[PDB]
């Protein structure tokens, strides 16, 4: 595996020919992210990003496109890589690659190193293609992440320089495990301080997703988080629409694309009940389903009962399941003694961020056999019972492997929420010490006013003496910093 | 275009080598069709269709895919085509042909002439195919319609024979019409009574939707039916099930294939509120939308506003619709005054049977300007205006043309009730004069109880006294004719 | 001794006159919310197309009867009533329809009436004998207006024991009902011998409002039994798919808050039927956050539930888990005593169908477990063997008009309006209806359910001169083929 | 006005007869009341409250009386008052007077000051008798409020006291103004620091509604709250279960009780898309309504559009609403102006916290009359139009003056979370300064456990290396403290 460079720009992916249906799904894209453009034409002149060298792990996915496009337009230099050996888009690829007055032959976009269905080998490639910059007086100065692999991948090859070694691995450690470290030894054998004047060189990192978030507070409490971070998961804006609402729409559609089977009529499992299991769970009921859901949080569980749901263990519920979905940001979910349990052609999906809700691991040493259906979709049969599990994007998110993700609209929330994070901790640096904070409440609202008004909302103006009355500008912030929504 | 023989068998499509992916899809999809399936294992040994040669007008799916060898293994011939130029799924035309045991190179299946994609003239030619057994003394004796084109090609076909002449086409004819008349006339140059032999053999049609059954009650009042049909769409366990719950599922489908669009969140308009456009409406609903009808039925307008709708014109509210879905059986719903005011980038598209629904000629001939972005999908550009318009499967079933069509699971009841019609039809004849028929209750509640079993069910059984009770046998049909479900 | 009483020329027996000028002040916002019956009263205000009716009526005594009663006597008819129900009565409403529009309690203007809130067996069945007992045995009533097939079935039967020359002996175990339904025949033949029979040769048809009714008036017919003409008004598009569907998804939780102010949020709900009443239920209970799960003898009703996200049980394997359980089939006999013993503590039990054997009430009485009295129609009974006690709404009847007041104005609407019609249809074209059972025509479906969509403000699309012509239908309807389902 | 006395109890009340009947409905409702009855049973032989005098501002209802006798079984004396003119419920009030023990004749319970259908004067002489404890040395030391009257009436109150003056009222001031300070006023003109003595009495108070919070926020905001108070309401099982499935609940039964219009097929205009909007918005829904939502903060106006509600302003969908409902804890949110545009029946309600929400005043003056219906219905006509309004509760809170409040297994989470609020304010007292506090996660998620198992859930245990992978303990907490739920 060696980068490509056409006129300039270095990069790997599927296609330079997908440009033209990437820009026209593009500029689609553009009229459903009213965010993303809204922040274009408010921030043009003012440049906020000039300066700034941007590091993207984040799904090359349309919607990545136009963050991509946007992150550009205030300034930023980027490359980039999807989060995930899956979730690319091809044509979104291309045109970013390409730029929007570029071509296949002369591109004039941004290095891009991502394509669909990469091996967990040119994974990591890309993703240490994506950090490493041309110049190495110049490095990534700031990090965009989701899912924390880009975070990770700095913060331990700096403690494997500091410490002098990177580690064996020995046999249960994951393949990824193996493939993550590889990278790591091989790059000291030629370069002992890589990854610590990166880490120096960066300002600050933005994270998009609940997980990446969950491993961005076990830096802060060990002591190693080297620079601020922007939770931007935790957005109002965010969780509270593209985990949930979001999801709503995307579930289904990575199910009907993967299988064509009916959901109306069906015993469907979601395990988890946060924002994504409510997502999952409504989209479920909305189609017909009989959708009961797991739950470790007495709280989750009581609003999951209180929407109609029966909460339920895998274990009582998994054997008469038609569709399981693992929604949990946790491991373990689904062992292979409960796959085992399954019945003939139930549905298997994980839409978490990790591949490891499911035991596929453990699968794959079963002695099941695999038949591979098409593109993302597999068949499991175990012998001893006769039974076959149709398993989703081998138990990664089946959202963005087996469809395209959410939607344009919700996205606009999410990278809305992301470009201004970025602004924040690159024009008011010094204003961050080495911690995971959030945006404030008047960003937040600022965000939803855009999408709102995108969508005909009509808003109420709070008068004079109504603000008086709840002890708020008219203008905002309208509620208490611990307000749930 | 003429058709390819290999290994005896005569048949045009895609590509032939597809046929191991729709042989796959196929063998999961038997497990989604108990209707199907039980009837297969019912009739193995009867074998009730022998001596039948059927020509079959339906949608080239895997769905169908599974019917078509139902009736094979039931005894009859067949010979097919799709009743769209968009709904054929390739991949399932290839298993078809090549049959359950054979092989690309040596296939052992049955005639089809289908593929995704066809043009008008390609169309009608295909449907010539279908009706147009090898052997002369040996014509079609079963039609198996879907949308009454098969039917009408008879029909219009004999028609034109005992009148001597097949009319010219107006030079305001619609451009199938054209094409549809072409074909007739270009045959009675050569072969003066084709049709009419072919309709004197057919001892009867079976008919799947409402638009062509439609069609049927119009050639019976014009005393022009020439052969006993079952109108098999209002069967309980059709129309209830499939154009309801068949499109709640498969309308999404079809605009996150085409569109990738954020349904919650948007007005949607839904012209018509007879079964497809409830579930229309209820699969919106479900996702979030906001949304609004049209009808011309104070009846179903009422079921409407029960169901929280709005009941609204086109004129009103086509201004502020980002979704227009058609919905009606009818001609004219949205015409050119009507797309030249939807908002920028709206979507639209027509889910009933015909692309008439949709101003289609209107539009090709104003003007506007097109761009396609993908299979299916249409910019069209106002440049009066400027403002852009999203149309799926230029104006056909957008369900079939941008997506799947409706599940398996659902395809069960319908065509385990075309099965059953078929069966009925050709084992009975005699019991059946020249008239339009719907199948009894105890055969649709038959369908019915295969489904709840399938799905886990479990039915409660009338004691004696109950059953003395209700005036009805345990087993029996178990409510009166006119009843409505 | 029960005996009527009269004010002012006026025979009824109700709870409490004094109550008419509440029941009128509801009566009058009930008319805002009934555009149906309004427009009946306009458009047949000066063709009195009722004069020379005398209507005996057996419906709930309810605000929304009381707008249907004025209806009929703002169009020519004379009226007698009396509720099918013990506990449907609207005392206020009751009181209104006595007094009439104009009457005050002490000059009462109204229209006969015998009901009220919390009959007994043989007061219900004396109170249905005063409604169709007419005071001149001359002038006996023409045309019965009933909700469940009482009237016609006192009637009906009545004639065929006088004929018969005598009244059957009840067994040991009749129902409590049966012995009172022929005590009150029996009685009667001891001094009239042909009463029943002059009143079914005066009848000239009878409107059936109920699914119930109905089956009553097809095995009255099969029989050869059905002696006047009937319409089956139940199966009018806009009565069964909006009354009974729509009307129970109000009125079903309304008689819970009612009876039993129990969350219905996170609980497991049994559901037995999947009928129209059945499907409101179970619409009414999904959107307030209950666990539903259904039970159903039929695989059609059944496949619906299943796609409409609800498991299909039967009452043995689901009686233990359910927290509510509602019977809405028509049948009897669903949930038996060995169900009701089953019944986890405090569940609560309701019937929603017409008559009280769909719970097995006689059984439970005999049991030996102890009733405490909540308060008017909700009662809870402890078995002492397993210490569990059940809540029972309505003594078993039910539970939407026991402990509610039943469907709203708006979905009575559209029930009584066709009703009117019907009424209408059979008195001033009598000549050609036949012993049998009808239903309304399309057309008039048609009329009914487009008064409420231009009450509600929806805006009805209108064919071109090609649409209808490539629909086959005129532009002004009838829109859909006779076996068309909705 | 002069209270009665019985067996040692003073008390005003509607009719002590009613005290069996009120018995009954409070057996009833501790089988609905999980919460309540799981800590009378952890906390009876450590009788956490001995010491404890609480004065109880709260509802007098049927589910408030198992509140009063959880905290008279863990040892508490009380006397209470109701904080709603129409809200108590006379045969609680009759049970909680007679305890479980007593009869009518010899009462064995709790003061109460409460009853159906209050003036103005009634509910504040109530009031200050609940406040009032027979013992000078020993006045109250505990306050548990619902709408922040209580903590008013004390902290006014002193503040009068430290003026030496309480202020003369202004001729046109609220009503309710004018009778709070004709109390204060006379009590001040014998006793002269009443209140003062009264404030340093109480240890904290615990307040149970969003309305009551925000009158806390603005005397901490001051530096004039003189003690801790606990926000209850902000527990994650109060805001998220009873605002929002309490008022899903009862919203509706205070509309079928005082009206009962049919809601499917109507227009509802919900003003407020809080947890309590939420909750009516999610009432009228699924009851068949075509519900439009108006709101201010443009975060809460996402949710409503992506929950399939238009969001509106009153001036824009006024004039066509058949039912409006303001949820806004605002004022001013329907004002005389609004209330004429109406159309003919419509209905009026409010289920915010205090009545001028609605312009109750501007109505009375308007020249609109009023005639009575029945308790809490009141029909109001304009003679200039000849168009009539249905006002609910003359309104003030609708659900609790038309119906019964929110059910029992609701105001378990409630009533729950109060009396541990009261358990940790009084026990461990010093850890407490003079601000507003929230209950710690453990003890919500606790709360939840308790009714989770109650309705039948089953709820997964975390492994050892599952808690370890997210840094949680086994047995919670399980979320960080930002977390939205
Ligand atoms: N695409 C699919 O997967 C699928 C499935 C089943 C049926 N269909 C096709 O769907 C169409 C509708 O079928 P159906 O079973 O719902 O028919 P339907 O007869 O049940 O209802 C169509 C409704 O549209 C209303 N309508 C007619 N003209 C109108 C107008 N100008 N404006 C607004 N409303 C109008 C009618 O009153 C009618 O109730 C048919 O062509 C049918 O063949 C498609
Ligand atoms: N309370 C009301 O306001 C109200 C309103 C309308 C009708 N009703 C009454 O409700 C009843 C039902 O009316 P409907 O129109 O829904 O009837 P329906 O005939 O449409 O449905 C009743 C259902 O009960 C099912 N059933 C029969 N026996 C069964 C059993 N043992 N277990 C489970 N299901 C069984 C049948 O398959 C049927 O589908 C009738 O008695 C009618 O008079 C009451």
């Amino acid at each position: 595996l060696t980068p490509d460079v056409r006129n300039g720009i270095d990069f790997k992916i599927a296609d330079l020919s997908l440009a033209d249906f990437g820009r026209k799904e593009l500029r689609i894209a553009e009229h459903e992210m009213p965010g993303l453009m809204s922040l274009r034409r408010e921030y043009a002149e003012v440049q906020p990003l000039k300066g700034a060298r941007i590091s993207g792990s984040l799904h090359m996915t349309v919607q990545t496109a136009v963050l991509i496009e946007t992150l550009t337009a205030l300034g930023a230099e980027v490359r980039w890589a999807s989060c995930n050996i899956f979730s690319t888009q091809d044509h979104a690829a291309a045109a970013v690659v390409v730029g929007p007055h570029g071509t296949p032959d002369e591109p004039k976009g941004v290095p891009v190193f991502a394509w669909k269905g990469e091996t967990l080998e040119e994974y990591w490639w890309a993703a240490e293609q994506m950090l490493t910059w041309p110049d190495p007086d110049k490095p990534a100065n700031m990090i965009l992440d989701d899912g924390g692999d880009a975070t990770m991948l700095v913060l331990r090859g700096m403690q494997y320089e500091k410490a002098g070694v990177v580690p064996p691995a020995e046999e249960d450690d994951p393949a990824e495990w193996k493939v993550f470290l590889n990278l790591l030894r091989t790059r000291f054998e030629t370069d002992k301080d890589k990854w610590t004047k990166i880490a120096e060189s960066v300002k600050g990192v933005t994270e998009e997703t609940t997980t990446g978030v969950l491993r961005l507070y076990q830096f802060a409490a060990a002591g190693d988080l080297a620079f601020p971070a922007i939770n931007v998961n935790d957005s109002v804006t965010k969780s509270k629409f593209d985990n949930k609402y979001g999801t709503r729409h995307s579930l289904i559609d990575g199910i009907n694309r993967g299988t064509d089977a009916l959901i109306g009529g069906k015993k469907v499992l979601i395990c988890g009940y946060g924002d994504v299991g409510k997502g999952c769970a409504e989209a479920m009921k909305g189609q017909g389903a009989r959708v009961s859901v797991t739950e470790i949080d007495p709280i989750n569980a009581l609003q999951a009962m209180m929407e109609g749901f029966d909460v339920v263990t895998v274990e009582e519920a998994i054997g008469d399941a038609d569709i399981v979905v693992t929604a949990t940001g946790n491991k373990d979910i689904i062992m292979l003694e409960h796959i085992k349990a399954m019945k003939d052609h139930a549905i298997l999906g994980n839409i978490g961020h990790f591949d490891n809700e499911i035991d596929m691991a453990g699968l794959e040493r079963s002695g099941a056999t695999r038949v591979n259906v098409k593109p993302q979709v597999d068949l499991w049969t175990f012998g001893d019972t006769g039974r076959s599990i149709i398993v989703l994007s081998e138990g990664r998110l089946l959202n963005l492997g087996n469809a395209t993700g959410h939607p344009s609209f919700v996205m606009s929330n999410s990278f809305a929420n992301q470009t201004i994070a970025q602004i924040e901790l690159w024009t008011k640096n010094d204003e961050y010490d080495n911690e995971v904070y959030r945006l404030p409440k008047h960003l937040d609202e600022k965000v939803a006013r855009i999408h709102v008004e995108a969508l005909g909302g009509h808003l109420t103006k709070l008068t004079k003496e109504q603000a008086e009355y709840l002890g708020v500008d008219v203008e905002g912030p309208y509620k208490p910093d611990h307000y749930r929504y």
